[PDB]
Formats: C-alpha cells, structure tokens, sequence
C-alpha cells in the first residue's frame, strides 16, 4: 500500500535519526542506539536511561514526535501484512 | 463466532513460543524467564533486563515490530469477545 | 456513568488482587505491590522484575487479563471526567 | 480549527510541570530528570529509576491514571491535526 510505504520510510528515517543521535551524544554503539530508539518509540522501554541533559531533552522530543509514527506503522504492519496473510490460510484453497 | 479471536490466540501463543526458544538459547535465560521477557516486551511493559548479544538485539527489534500488533490485537479481541461480553451481559436484570 | 463505575470497581479489585499477590509471594510492602500492579497493568513499567517463578507466571496472566480493564478505565477516566471538565471551561459562563 | 489540540497541549504542559515540581522536591531529582521521569512515565516508556518515597509512589500511581489519557489524547490529536495532515497533504501532485 502506498501509505504503508510512506509510513515505513518515515519510521526507518526516524530510527536512523535516533541511532545517529544516541551513538554520538550518548556514545552508544549503533546497534545499542537502534535498540534504544526502537524500545523508546514503541514504548517497550529498556534498563538504561539517557545520561546527558541533551540526551534527556532529545528523548522527550523524539518520543512525542516518533511515537505516533511508529505505532501507525505497527498498525499498518499488522493489518496490511501480518494478520491478513494468516487470514488467507483460514480458507483452505 | 470467536473464530478470529481463536486465530489471534494461536498466533500469540506461537509468537511467545518463538521468543521463549530464542531468548533461552541465545541469551541463556531459563525458559520461564525467556517467556517473561517475550511477554513483557510484546506487551510493552518491559523489564530491568536487556539482551546482551547483538543477535538478541536485532531479533528483539524485529520481534517487537511484528508481535506488538498481534499480541495487542489478541488483547483487543480478548476484551471485545470475552471481557466486554461477560461484564455487560451481567449488567442486566 | 454506570459503566464507568463498573470499570472503576473492576480496576480497584484487580489492583487489590495484584497488591495481595505481590506482597505475599514477592514479599513486597503493600505500597510496593500496588505500585508494581499499577505500573505493570498500565504498561509504564518499573526497574524491578518478579523473582519467583510463581510471580513471573502470575505477572504474565495478570497483564493479559488486567491490561484491557485498566486501559478501558483510563479511557473512561479521561473521557467522562478529566477532558470534559476542562472543555466546560472553554465556554466562558 | 486546532482548538481542542491546543487545549490538550496546554493540559499536557501543565501536567508535565506538576510532575517536574513534584519529583524534583520529594524525590530530589534535578528538574530535567524530574521532567524526564514525568514524560517517560506518562508516555509509558518508563525508565530504570523508581520513586523512593511512599508519597512518591502514591503520587506516581495517581499521576499515571490521570495523565496517561491526557498525554496520549495529546499525542493522538498531534498525529491527527499536525502529523497526518502534513504527510498526506504532501502525497498530492
Ligand atoms: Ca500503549
Ligand atoms: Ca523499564
Ligand atoms: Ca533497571
Ligand atoms: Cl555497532
Ligand atoms: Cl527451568
Ligand atoms: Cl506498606
Ligand atoms: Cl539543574
Ligand atoms: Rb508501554
Ligand atoms: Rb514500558
């Protein structure tokens, strides 16, 4: 779906921005920055908190701005792709 | 009916099994702790443990994106086909 | 609203059950058990995880069963009470 | 329009201010850390810190119940009146 693609591109770009930020300012390895971006914007959460005042402020802003994006993408991911595939199997061809 | 709900239940169970196996082997958690990690992640509660392997972080990211929509679709249908019915149905003479 | 009251009574009973369980099996002070019940069922999360296998299993079950209840109550709390009061102030009597 | 959205924005800001003041005085957090705690709690991300005073736990429980609906209503309207419009409006010739 076109909208689903827009939401994917936006989500990936958001997670790239978060990865870059947290690997630079917080000194995280990229994978750790990606994990933190993912677990922050999806609201799962992790065992670590940001240590720089700049990191804390950015995380606040990143949450409010990316949370809705990531959950719109999760909704479309579940609805235009995961649940329907299984529901195609409910009819025995 | 409770036919879609059954589908979401089986999908959620298999998802939690996959997470259980994954986190028990790669992260060395006991199976109950792997099931707990799978459950608290996909429900977004989270916990004070975080994966230690780069493989575990990559998998957890993908597991989050794919399984939040299933686990919460299951919770939604559990509320709409089992919880909401039993309450209202009892709010009658 | 009648339904709002049903949801409150259910929510309070749920948090009582969780408080009792976690203070007995996990040895938490009641307030700590109440905090854990609250932060678990609302998905905020805390810095501690359950330590007993029994505690872990119960938390899994408690999440799936109480999560929908607590968020239905949060919705009605925001919608039949908090947001509307403020919206009554939007019209200058 | 963006009139209800403005109301949710001001309510969210005042809620975050209240949390900031509360957690800075009773829990001895720096103000930025109190703002962070308020923000990650009400967005349900959570963090590795937990309140130490019994007063802080009681307040946090009430703050969660009252402010999740506001903070997420604000995120919903931010997505529906600011984020969804700017994307689609740009998905035109
Ligand atoms: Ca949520
Ligand atoms: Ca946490
Ligand atoms: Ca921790
Ligand atoms: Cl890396
Ligand atoms: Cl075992
Ligand atoms: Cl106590
Ligand atoms: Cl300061
Ligand atoms: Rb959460
Ligand atoms: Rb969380």
């Amino acid at each position: 779906d076109k909208e689903f693609q827009v939401l994917f591109v936006l989500t990936i770009l958001t997670l790239i921005s978060g990865t870059i930020f947290y690997s630079t300012v917080e000194g995280l390895r990229p994978i750790d920055a990606l994990y933190f971006s993912v677990v922050t914007l999806t609201t799962v959460g992790c065992d670590i908190s940001p240590q720089t005042d700049f990191g804390k402020i950015f995380t606040i802003l990143y949450i409010f701005i990316g949370i809705g994006l990531v959950f719109g993408f999760i909704h479309k991911l579940a609805v235009n792709v995961q649940l329907p595939s299984i529901l195609s199997n409910l009819v025995p061809r």
